[PDB]
């Protein structure tokens, strides 16, 4: 799932 991958980054990016 390649959105994914960017998914989990915004994840870790924003929220904590």
């Amino acid at each position: 799932r390649r959105w994914r991958r960017w998914w989990r980054r915004w994840w870790r990016r924003w929220r904590r």
